[PDB]
């Protein structure tokens, strides 16, 4: 059905000094663009194999489908999770859910930071919503494996810990990047995603 | 177009005493039948998701697509790899390739046996053809991961080491099953698959 | 110090008609016995590699360490999770936690059944305790990957869905085995494991 | 047995302009150093669990052992695979093996480049020696999974395609990094590793 690179909801430098403009521009215009481009190529090749009934070709295409498809899913959410007007704490029912499920907002930040810094290799840290249990949940995903597609949790807030998300600015020091990104979390967007999870 | 369960090319009791009739009937009429049906179900849900551009739904279906699709691929080859007219050693160029790539037929049997008995959990041992290198190659695959779809090798001979392939007759002693199955290998079919790889 | 095969706490035929005596004897005296012995073999080779600083040899041994070590861990819990005095529903705080975290005992049974029947290939379904969140949690594990070692959840109740756990009696119909096993769950043991988690 | 960060066999700027000095210094003094440091911590924790017979703790430590242990193995080989005096083509039996197993030196470069650029996420491209088959073989490894520990192939030449190996200089354009690194391949070292594989 054709996938497209979404416009960034802000200027490439809007998240400075926490994530610099060179990273944002590369991350959106090169990395996410490649995922979209390679996803469209892979989807067309899957339509051919499916019409041909070639199951071997379908299975051979699965790694590229999950990698680029997950990449598209994850980054499309990620851009909306950040804002130049972000930072601080959420309000209302989301903040109450965070206190109820994690103890406090500070304890939640520790848990999500720990999950993000604990990713060995490329991956993502996620705050998600468990619809079956009706409460928040933190999970980590490898490479571009998307949260809902691989675990069923509804994504609320994602932290990209691929090296291209921080290396130009923070080099190997991923914890400095994790501390900085809290200043640009768009809690308005995370609240919207949380409210959508409830009828 | 759909996928269908192939008829077994021989009687359910044709491979006794090496593989008994209760195993052959369950393995074909229950296990393979389930894979083919569930593959068609999974493909239909993927057909819908692909047209809808729902990448999350596509990625969520990948485990079932590889598992049932691989199940169909692997067992369809497996039935042709066995025959009451089987056993012994291959002839002609396949035997020459085995001696060239593995040293001898007996050395090849140990390597394929070792790969099959070495599967921890469910899986398959494979003799394949490496098209890029132009020679034979042995590999092991977990669960129903199909050989060509996951490694690119062209399948020539597969050994199913799922417990349902032997447990009723050999119980926990997988090596006893592996010793017996050499008596029913259809080297005519494996030779046909090998000759198709070279041109 | 070594690891040893624990005696089964009941007769091999004590769980009939739900799990027959041939399965119980093979499962304990053949399968679990193999895991314990091979675990001790693998640990000794790792003991040597660790003292030698041979990291390649250590890493090569990890699949066998997790597989046989998990095999020992999982089955040692499994035997205590079953009893001829089992069946029915738990009492006290465990039942209260089940109702609180899953809605009802019946809803909990479906979720654990769904996780167990959903294992593609060999594996286990688990009811566990999340120490960080302080509540119950269901998870599925592949092959012999143990629950606490791979996810941190404390094991309370495990359902072995390897084919050797049911095939002789129920053949391919894993749901028939899952329905039967609820009749022999030792809720006294699961309650003991749950109460140890809270302090 | 205590692991230590090996000295780099050359100056941090010795591989310029192909890999810049900032990358080499970060790669050796920060990334490899961390692998060594975290490996030593993990090994000490494994000795405690092993003496305690805590198999759960051993299995929980396996990801960090493979990650940091593999990281140490892979980078220790990598530094020796490069040299300011490198580039060009190998001579003697290694060059003959490359021509025999891959067709030509240029075709081999294409195959190893393709394997390296094909790594989705973090990982490594390897030219290895298959001792059982007695010929060269190309393989790719995810994250820090070491070649010999996970596949049995003897490592001859490794290409690190983690983003920290090239991103500061080449950004997202991994193919430009792969083309440049051929100018500093230490074929003297690769030849030594190849000759050691033969009696
Ligand atoms: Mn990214
Ligand atoms: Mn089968
Ligand atoms: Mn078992
Ligand atoms: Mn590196």
């Amino acid at each position: 059905m054709k996938h497209s690179l979404p416009d960034l909801p802000y200027d490439y430098g809007a998240l400075e000094p926490h994530i610099n403009a060179q990273i944002m521009q590369l991350h959106h215009s090169k990395h996410h663009a490649a995922y979209v481009n390679n996803l469209n190529v892979t989807e067309e090749k899957y339509q051919e194999a499916l019409a041909k009934g070639d199951v071997t070709a379908q299975i051979a295409l699965q790694p590229a489908l999950k990698f680029n498809g997950g990449g598209h899913i994850n980054h499309s959410i990620f851009w909306t999770n950040l804002s130049p007007n972000g930072g601080g704490e959420p309000k209302g029912e989301l903040l109450e859910a965070i206190k109820r499920d994690f103890g406090s907002f500070d304890k939640f930040k520790e848990k999500l930071t720990a999950a993000s810094v604990g990713v060995q290799g490329s991956g993502w840290g996620w705050l998600g919503f468990n619809k079956e249990r009706g409460h928040l949940q933190i999970a980590a995903c490898p490479n571009q494996d998307p949260l809902q597609g691989t675990t069923g949790l509804i994504p609320l807030l994602g932290i990209d810990v691929w090296e291209h998300a921080y290396y130009l600015q923070y080099k190997n020091v991923r914890p400095d990047y994790l501390k900085a990104i809290w200043n640009v979390i768009n809690w308005e967007n995370v609240t919207e995603r949380y409210m959508a999870c409830k009828k």
